[PDB]
């Protein structure tokens, strides 16, 4: 069965290489980073940890502070730097099966959708994780790698949800204890427009 | 195999929360309640028993009145009101099993794709159901989550049918005695357009 | 696995309710006409058998003049009458396992997408054959019931083809005796465009 | 797992018949080129063998001379001529076989998508090897043909992947020595419009 049900207690935020040098060459970056800060304002809300990931943060920069400041307070937080371009470098493995070993499902925003987003989420399926990819909060220098990455991460077995999907999927119950809290960051997370809905 | 054949006898119509307060708020929500009501006006001329289900009555508000109205004629219905986004909770799920075990094929309706549709539709599909989602009958409150939450179920195993291709499946034959007045369903059906054809 | 090869010792072609009654209601219909007579051309030069189908040939009428003018010089066909959507009518089926049990590969071709040709598509592939939908030489009423329908099929394991596609993988060799024919109906074909590439 | 990871020890890049009289004919020739050109690019930088067919070469013409004088830099080339439609003719199967059978991962570029690049992958794919399209270099006479192909071959289990994304994979690592060159490479790629990006 390939059915990708979230869970909160089984599930892990990936942040892929949202750095201050992409500004102005993504494709919908606006909306890359809008939803992005949803992802981990839900992180917080379901005690979801969250893996931070750099590519040459000397020469290209740190997380956008639009993010970085919303990991503050985060309880569960790891910034990685790497130059692999897949996240899943010896410490970030470690980092997974050392201090979580029971969460298989993870759910991945960033940038580029082609290069960093694709090449963590082949090493995550190879793994034996779940890989849900927020369309939402990837893209890529244009949009043709943003669709082509999508749909060829699909082929290999990864789940393409969305922000408001991958969310509602983690909260399951509207008369769960956090729901209400759920719903206002949803309702916020609805007055700003989707970049990608053409 | 993954064939998705409709037989009448082993099908089963799911209407999932289409509620007075989405009217005006979901993307081509009149062209939802317009097909959903044929799939209704269809399971009462094929026999389906109806699964109706409301998703926080007291305040998202109850049934839109069509289609409530066209469920007063149908034989076998039941509306059950729930919390859990998902539609299997354990009231619908004791009536599937202790009164239709021999149905086994769900043709989804209602709203939203990527909320409560995609739920549902995961949680049959890990009981061993077939889920045929009527994809002209289903929408979210922006076409980009609808779009993307078809896909994602259908590459979980679900079926991605329409209302035509659906009640033709489970007419199966023109000599059969009901077809001629499934046809008129059809022909009234086709006095307006689908708001999904762009 | 799923490759599809196409060899004309194995291959059917099909042909689907091409009636006058849908000159008049399908979606880009001069295309399909056009599509298939290009199919039942090649046919005849790849010595292929052919199967046609009438519903309710009474009140719909028979074959569109266009394509039976040209079903008259071909070797190999069979005109059946049917009133059950699926081309798979017993009729049908005694004749494919009868004298022609080795073409277990299907080219097929006609109207509607969502309702008769999906049908065949999944009556056939429960019989174990390989079916190959010419999506150039298929349509229904709607645009949005054709599109669904060719990824309806798709899902359930057709493989989605085009009249230049499955020509030429029959068509295996250039160097072949047939190629010099073959490449005279493809540049006859190509002089009038092809409505869908849009 | 149908992961389809590339490695340069055991990839190798196939060029289909990019020759001179399909000028003007194949839709968005010149990014087919351009994209072709920073493949084989590529091959040089990573060692990778590239092979290169023609179809009926005496009349259909050589290899255009933008990619022709590309070739002339790269070490590991072998250019064949073929009337076969695929590309695995005994003679381009027994250089694969005798001289790199650790090779198991094929990029495909070329043209046509439908014709040549199709049947290629499909003999490719019979034989146990992963089947990259490059679906940034690869097109047929019409647009609606390439994507019809592309799917048509996703769906027999061929990765459909980009320029930018197959090269990175490829490169694996920024510190690698050969990044340098090869970012220079992705860089000046990234400067020529996507003729398929609309």
């Amino acid at each position: 069965k390939r059915l990708g049900h979230l869970l909160p207690q089984s599930s892990i935020l990936f942040v892929c290489d949202v750095q201050e040098v992409f500004r102005g060459l993504t494709f919908q970056l606006p909306t890359v980073i809008h939803s992005t800060n949803t992802m981990v304002s839900a992180a917080k809300l379901l005690n979801l940890p969250v893996v931070v990931t750099t590519q040459y943060g000397s020469r290209l920069g740190s997380t956008v502070s639009e993010i970085s400041k919303n990991l503050e307070n985060v309880n569960d937080v790891k910034i990685f730097d790497k130059m692999k371009f897949s996240m899943l470098v010896p410490e970030v493995e470690h980092h997974l099966t050392s201090n979580m070993p029971q969460r298989k499902s993870v759910l991945l925003c960033g940038i580029e959708t082609h290069v960093c987003v694709l090449q963590t989420c082949l090493d995550l399926l190879d793994k034996g994780y779940d890989v849900h990819v927020v369309s939402d909060a990837v893209s890529s220098s244009t949009s043709y790698n943003r669709s082509m990455a999508l749909e060829r991460m699909r082929q290999s077995g990864a789940y393409i949800t969305s922000v408001e999907s991958a969310i509602f999927q983690l909260a399951n119950d509207a008369s769960n204890p956090e729901f209400k809290i759920i719903s206002k960051l949803i309702k916020e997370h609805l007055k700003v427009g989707n970049g990608f809905d053409t």
